[PDB]
RNA sequence: AUAACUCAAUUUGUAAAAAAGUUUUAGAGCUAGAAAUAGCAAGUUAAAAUAAGGCUAGUCCGUUAUCAACUUGAAAAAGUG
DNA sequence: CAATACCACAT
DNA sequence: TGTGGTATTG
DNA sequence: TTTACAAATTGAGTTAT
């Protein structure tokens, strides 16, 4: 009798029920309660509405944070314990005084000074050392025995703040002795072509406050002769960290584009080394050398014979210099701008000195604020050098400490130990902990140190002692924890469910594959009458002779190296691979590199070692437990054999079990799969076919090896976003089934719908920098301005025009074209993927196909350049050069149409399976499933084009109700398609030349609905005789459904959950609003936190005390329960209300009243609960079709479209008539509402067009939800909040089912 | 539709770390003046907290997902037009 | 108890 | 971007 | 801000059921 169509979205689920001839059924329901309505008529039409669901992302981010702050708080705890005994003999409350420090004088319990404990002392302290560096140079360079308070403070504030892992192995911080070194090896190199480094400063030349580039061109300037392209340019190049190419300078076919900090260079430079000889080792080894001197020399900035401290020695410059440049900028000022003097340093709030000092100002914003100061006065010129070298007035606490490696930190705190170990046994015992407590970090592969009571835990324990820096080794099974963080997450095999999947990188995995895509391989050749498989022997000899010596495997060394050379074949046709085989043995050549012993990797009784060894590689990263792993193997190969292999890492798994590939074996034949691989008579068999052929036992083996709906729908892939929907769509179509008297639908229609300034931003950097251009010097940008899209293309094709190679303008933006590469009349693309900005989109080619075979012959280099600058990918690459593949066939066409309309994607296919499964679950006399219910998935294009062609319109600001009505005609559309066709049910329906006609087929599969393109007025299907479609009647009923009044909006009521409030620590106030940081942290001594999230208000009826006599008044009103309070107030209302202040409270008059909470008033007026104290609009206004779609065609043959707007212009003032009636009505702002007729009569004279997308505007004035602006035409109309909730305490609340068909309404008049 | 492989891109989930920021306190402000106020000096650092907190007491957990109302029922979850 | 202006997040 | 919390003004 | 890891998914290809 009935089907159900359905919208799911991100934030709504559209619904409706439709019967036999497309109509809504209307029907009553019950209606519970205190109130006069016993029942409510309702259409069967309507959606629900719903907050965004949220990743995990941000939960994770403050876990790992919080894990991050306790752990450091542990890492004082265990210095402060070692420190204990002998601090109590020097300062018996020193620690105390550092754990109150935050306290005010007045709870202080001891005395207010920290460090000494009087004033005096502390003085003398600040003054001989203002900063903390100051002390700890002083403690790493002089040998007189110092206090042990001074040395805790040193130690703690290296190990509380230690710096960065990045950076593996020892420190031992010079670029002038690198440097003559690099040009040594160098002219020992090239004997013939020396270099001159004489007077050339290396230290201040490369060690400069400038950018990499710049000090390469600085360097290459004292150079006469040597350019910064050549070899020795490229050289001091990758010292700077650049991206060069030592292509050019070896003669290379090859490019050698290779990045230091790259995690792939370990691995680049060995095939570079490979190809111009093992000479050159050296050189890039020296290279290296010098880049990391440069990185230290960026970071310390000061001589390392001065001090063992070049760090703090750097802070200490950094202070100086700030002293200096301080009493010089003051006395300038004081002489030359004398006016300026209080607004630049005693101003907090006017980015001055006193600003960046005492107030919110940044580093930058005081750079900015003095810029023009100091370029207006005269004497501030290396004040101003100093400014752009960002290095003016500097902090030694600063957003760039991030370089800063904890190997430096330290040797400091080794240095201070050593030094101080001589007068304190203690540290003298217990050196090795306190270095331990800096250098000690918890491996990412170990995970929280938990005791059964962490999901997100998994590490095995050794032993059951408390897990400390110390013993962690002894207690925490590294290796069973290492292995259980890669094990827990891998899959296993399909076909083999109790068996681990292989390493991708497996020799035994690679073989397989090899011989897999081998197997299918065909050749002829003259003689031949027909082409045939390779052979067993071929197959081996391939393999043995290309495969084992080539790290790839082209058609030409086929045909040329196999052929020819064994088979004596001038001529062969191969059809088994393209180009090159895509399988290839790459693990063999590695070990093969590293082990230098062919006949050791071909000996099959070292199989199980070499499975072992890449395992090992593979599972785990830490070459210290690699190594330990790989010790039963050292008796095998010499120790450099070992450390290369130690070097050697694999990442990734492949698909497959060892036992599928070679373990299980056919029972008549005795063979494995690979051995079929490998051999198969005349049949080549695949993995697929040996997999399901019945004439084998693989099969039957793998066929015998062989959640709820919210766990279910949780484990899909997918944004939880889109989840959320498909949750919510499953429970509406429950009780839609339990509306309609439990009876299953006839068809289920479901269609689903279809920060990054900073990706952008990192994509155009590192673009830019591969392909070493000048445009970012030449044009800088901002993460802000890429947001649009001609600029961001324009920066991702390096300025350059994409077809013509040619500069464009980026003032001429306005100008240029954005081309689609395949057309949108076929790829309906928005991405960057598929758009391409030219100068002029005629210039592509023809505008039916691809871009030309010219253009494309025209710009594939430069294409090339842009792919391997990651400026554009592989996708779009293959995209922009089709033709010269042909171009896009008329397949491509057809499929393309096809795929406008029949969806593909995995997600809303899980959806229509979950639906069909919960539906279908009845078996037939042949057991198989007995399909009652159809489920129909449809694309957005077929509803928007019938909504398109049939003037069905929608415009989504005027309401919600086109969530309900896409529902509707999704229902209507998607029925009659299958019921006209119902040979399409293979393509829609869930469940078990010629393409031109094809492409026509579907570019023309919705015109039996269309009178004439000339069709029949009543159209059927040819078989059954079965009407489908009566174009006479049917439009009718449609039209009277999308204008249907009645609408079934219901917005989802959520607990709110999440953070407790704002994060922002306020200072010290006098309000009530403030909350305690801390339990004893009175707010209005030390400041803390605002503007609570409220979880859920509470209705409460109680008493509460008045004046000083605390008379008991009898109240009603709603408490907003913010998250924090929630656990408290649900543990035991009546305690937490009284504690609150209410007395005497009505326990089973407490409702709960979640955010978006339902309450009718007098005029029909609605409104939900947005908080304790602020309320939404909640009403929809049901705007009558015929102004919505003027509006659709206002605001957007033609003529006499234009006709009926011209016709019918009086609609405006009667829609602004329907808009002001329903604001008096409802909305009730008076104000805003003159304000919007002000505004309409003053643009009255403005075109149609611009009146009626204006109009479009004054819509959020009456939209559901909260209030926000909207601005008519100039004219901005703020938002006019509803700041009382009292009134609610007196209207009907309303209790919503998911569909809104059952209500139960509670007279809140008690 | 499904499987394996190649290349690339995207998304989800997890762990271990860093630099800041903020907030109170500690860095004897000096004079003149009865008084606010006036002139000048000065500033770069540190401690501590970083969701309140919890019991399971771990170098653990605390911001995702999920949620009409009623009837039951401790609770889970069923039932109700 | 209006209009109304500012704030967060920025790791 | 939004929208509920907050203080200011009145 | 950095590092380490796994899984789907899309979509251009080779081979199959
Ligand atoms: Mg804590
Ligand atoms: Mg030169
Ligand atoms: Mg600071
Ligand atoms: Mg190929
Ligand atoms: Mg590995
Ligand atoms: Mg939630
Ligand atoms: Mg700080
Ligand atoms: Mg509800």
């Amino acid at each position: 009798k009935y089907s159900i169509g359905l919208a799911i979205g991100t934030n709504s689920v559209g619904w409706a029920v439709i019967t036999d001839e497309y109509k809504v059924p209307s029907k009553k329901f019950k209606v519970l309660g205190n109130t006069d309505r016993h029942s409510i008529k309702k259409n069967l039409i309507g959606a629900l509405l719903f907050d965004s669901g949220e990743t995990a992302e941000a939960t994770r981010l403050k876990r790992t944070a919080r894990r991050r702050y306790t752990r450091r708080k542990n890492r004082i705890c265990y210095l402060q314990e070692i420190f204990s005994n002998e601090m109590a003999k020097v300062d018996d409350s020193f620690f105390h005084r550092l754990e109150e420090s935050f306290l005010v004088e007045e709870d202080k319990k001891h005395e207010r000074h920290p460090i000494f404990g009087n004033i005096v002392d502390e003085v003398a302290y600040h003054e001989k050392y203002p900063t903390i560096y100051h002390l700890r140079k002083k403690l790493v360079d002089s040998t007189d025995k110092a206090d042990l308070r001074l040395i805790y403070l040193a130690l703690a504030h290296m190990i509380k703040f230690r710096g960065h892992f990045l950076i593996e192995g020892d420190l031992n911080p010079d670029v002038d002795k690198l440097f003559i070194q690099l040009v040594q090896t160098y002219n020992q190199l090239f004997e013939e072509n020396p270099i001159n480094a004489s007077g050339v400063d290396a230290k201040a030349i490369l060690s400069a406050r400038l950018s990499k580039s710049r000090r390469l061109e600085n360097l290459i300037a004292q150079l006469p002769g040597e350019k910064k392209n050549g070899l020795f340019g490229n050289l001091i190049a990758l010292s700077l960290g650049l991206t060069p190419n030592f292509k050019s300078n070896f003669d290379l076919a090859e490019d050698a584009k290779l990045q230091l900090s790259k995690d792939t260079y370990d691995d680049d430079l060995d095939n570079l080394l490979a190809q111009i000889g093992d000479q050159y080792a050296d050189l890039f080894l020296a290279a290296k050398n010098l880049s990391d001197a440069i990185l230290l020399s960026d970071i310390l900035r000061v001589n390392t014979e001065i001090t063992k401290a070049p760090l703090s020695a750097s802070m200490i410059k950094r202070y100086d210099e700030h002293h200096q440049d301080l009493t010089l900028l003051k006395a300038l000022v004081r002489q030359q701008l004398p006016e300026k003097y209080k607004e630049i340093f005693f101003d907090q709030s006017k980015n001055g000195y006193a600003g960046y000092i005492d107030g919110g100002a940044s580093q930058e914003e005081f750079y900015k604020f003095i810029k023009p100061i100091l370029e207006k006065m005269d004497g501030t010129e290396e004040l101003l050098v100093k400014l752009n070298r960002e290095d003016l007035l500097r902090k030694q606490r600063t957003f760039d400490n991030g370089s800063i490696p904890h190997q430096i930190h330290l040797g400091e705190l080794h240095a201070i130990l050593r030094r101080q170990e001589d007068f304190y046994p203690f540290l003298k015992d217990n050196r090795e902990k306190i270095e331990k407590i800096l250098t000690f970090r918890i491996p990412y592969y170990v995970g929280p140190l938990a005791r059964g009571n962490s999901r997100f835990a998994w590490m095995t324990r050794k032993s059951e002692e408390t897990i400390t820096p110390w013993n962690f080794e002894e207690v925490v099974d590294k290796g069973a924890s290492a292995q259980s963080f890669i094990e827990r997450m891998t899959n296993f095999d399909k076909n083999l469910p109790n068996e681990k999947v292989l390493p991708k990188h497996s020799l035994l995995y690679e073989y397989f594959t090899v011989y897999n895509e081998l197997t299918k391989v065909k050749y002829v050749t003259e003689g031949m009458r027909k082409p045939a498989f390779l052979s067993g022997e071929q197959k081996k000899a391939i393999v043995d002779l290309l495969f084992k010596t080539n790290r790839k495997v082209t058609v030409k060394q086929l045909k040329e190296d196999y052929f020819k050379k064994i088979e004596c074949f001038d001529s062969v046709e191969i059809s088994g691979v393209e180009d090159r085989f895509n399988a290839s043995l790459g693990t063999y050549h590695d070990l093969l590199k590293i082990i230098k012993d062919k006949d050791f990797l071909d000996n099959e009784e070292n199989e199980d070692i070499l499975e072992d060894i890449v395992l090992t590689l593979t599972l785990f990263e830490d070459r210290e437990m690699i190594e330990e792993r790989l010790k039963t193997y050292a008796h095998l190969f010499d120790d450099k054999v070992m450390k290369q292999l130690k070097r050697r890492r694999y990442t990734g798994w492949g698909r497959l079990s060892r036992k599928l590939i070679n373990g299980i074996r056919d029972k008549q034949s005795g063979k494995t799969i690979l051995d079929f691989l490998k051999s198969d008579g005349f049949a080549n068999r695949n993995f697929m076919q040996l997999i399901h052929d019945d004439s084998l036992t693989f099969k039957e083996d793998i066929q015998k090896a062989q959640d709820s709906l919210h766990e279910h729908i949780a484990n899909l892939a997918g944004s939880p976003a889109i989840k959320k929907g498909i949750l919510q769509t499953v429970k509406v179509v429950d009780e839609l089934v339990k509306v309609m008297g439990r009876h299953k639908p006839e068809n289920i229609v479901i269609e689903m719908a279809r920060k990054n300034s900073r990706e952008r931003m990192k994509r155009i950097e590192e673009g830019i920098k591969e392909l070493g251009s000048q445009i970012l010097k030449e044009h800088p940008v901002e993460n802000t301005q890429l947001q649009n899209e001609k600029l961001y293309l324009y920066y991702l094709q390096n300025g350059r025009d994409m077809y013509v190679d040619q500069e464009l303008d980026i003032n001429r933006l306005s100008d240029y074209d954005v081309d689609a590469i395949v057309p949108q009349s076929f790829l309906k693309d928005d991405s960057i993927d598929n758009k391409v900005l030219t100068r002029s989109d005629k210039n592509r080619g023809k505008s039916d196909n691809v871009p030309s075979e010219e253009v494309v012959k025209k710009m594939k280099n430069y294409w090339r350049q842009l792919l391997n600058a990651k400026l554009i990918t592989q996708r779009k690459f293959d995209n922009l050069t089709k033709a010269e593949r042909g171009g896009l066939s008329e397949l491509d066409k057809a499929g393309f149409i096809k795929r406008q309309l029949v969806e593909t994607r995995q997600i809303t296919k899980h959806v229509a399976q979950i639906l069909d499964s919960r539906m279908n679950t009845k078996y037939d006399e042949n057991d198989k499933l007995i399909r009652e219910v159809k489920v129909i998935t449809l694309k957005s294009k077929l509803v928007s084009d019938f909504r398109k062609d049939f003037q069905f319109y929608k415009v989504r600001e005027i309401n919600n109700y086109h969530h309900a009505h896409d529902a509707y005609l999704n229902a209507v559309v998607g029925t009659a398609l299958i019921k006209k066709y119902p040979k399409l049910e293979s393509e829609f329906v869930y469940g078990d030349g010629k393409a031109t006609a094809k492409y026509f087929f579907y570019s023309n599969i919705m015109n039996f609905f269309k009178t004439e393109i000339k069709r029949p007025l009543i159209e059927t299907n040819g078989e059954t005789g079965e009407i489908v479609w009566d174009k006479g009647r049917d439009f009718a009923t449609v039209r009277k459904v999308l204008s249907m009044p009645q609408v079934n909006i219901v917005k989802k009521t959520e607990v709110q959950t999440g953070g407790f409030s704002k994060e922002s620590i306020l200072p010290k106030r006098n309000s009530d609003k403030l909350i305690a940081r801390k339990k004893d942290w009175d707010p209005k001594k030390y400041g803390g936190f605002d503007s609570p999230t409220v979880a859920y208000s509470v209705l409460v009826v109680a008493k509460v005390e008045k004046g000083k006599s605390k008379k008991l008044k009898s109240v009603k009103e709603l408490l907003g329960i913010t998250i924090m309070e929630r656990s408290s107030f649900e543990k035991n209302p009546i305690d937490f209300l009284e504690a609150k202040g209410y007395k005497e409270v009505k326990k089973d008059l407490i409702i709960k009243l979640p955010k978006y909470s339902l309450f009718e008033l007098e005029n029909g007026r609605k409104r939900m609960l947005a908080s304790a104290g602020e309320l939404q609009k909640g009403n929809e206004l049901a705007l009558p079709s015929k102004y919505v779609n003027f509006l659709y065609l206002a605001s957007h043959d033609n003529e006499q479209k234009q006709l009926f707007v011209e016709q019918h212009k009086h609609y405006l003032d009667e829609i602004i008539e329907q808009i002001s009636e329903f604001s008096k009505r409802v909305i009730l702002a008076d104000a805003n509402l003159d304000k919007v007729l002000s505004a309409y009569n003053k643009h009255r004279d403005k075109p149609i067009r611009e009146q009626a997308e204006n109009i479009i505007h004054l819509f959020t004035l009456t939209n559901l939800g909260a209030p926000a602006a909207f601005k008519y035409f100039d004219t901005t109309i703020d938002r006019k909040r509803y700041t009382s909730t009292k009134e609610v305490l007196d209207a009907t609340l309303i209790h919503q089912s998911i569909t809104g068909l059952y209500e139960t309404r509670i007279d809140l008049s008690q």
